[PDB]
């Protein structure tokens, strides 16, 4: 549970967020 939700978040902060900063990097 807490080590899975850490995992995806952590997953979702690398592919998402950073592809987000792809764009905003600024």
């Amino acid at each position: 549970m807490a080590q899975d939700i850490i995992s995806t978040i952590g997953d979702l902060v690398k592919w998402i967020i950073d592809t987000v900063n792809k764009f905003t990097k600024k």
